[PDB]
């Protein structure tokens, strides 16, 4: 993992696996959440990774997924 950047983690992890949570990308690369954020923020600007809340046992949670229309996220969710 520390062979990789914090991008190139987050960019391969969410190519294996196409939606992502914030604490399983905070277990993968064992970064800090804001640091985390900081890439996925500038990656989410250049429309790279797109981001949707999703109700989960009475919790609302942030997931992240790869290239993938915004629209067809709000869509599916």
């Amino acid at each position: 993992k520390a062979k990789l950047s914090l991008t190139q983690l987050i960019l391969i992890r969410l190519s294996n696996r196409g939606c992502q949570t914030l604490e399983e990308l905070e277990e993968f690369t064992q970064a800090k959440r804001e640091v985390l954020l900081v890439t996925l923020t500038r990656l989410h600007q250049r429309g790279v990774i797109y981001r949707k809340w999703r109700h989960f046992s009475g919790r609302k949670y942030r997931e992240y997924c790869l290239k993938h229309r915004d629209e067809l996220a709000d869509l599916e969710h």
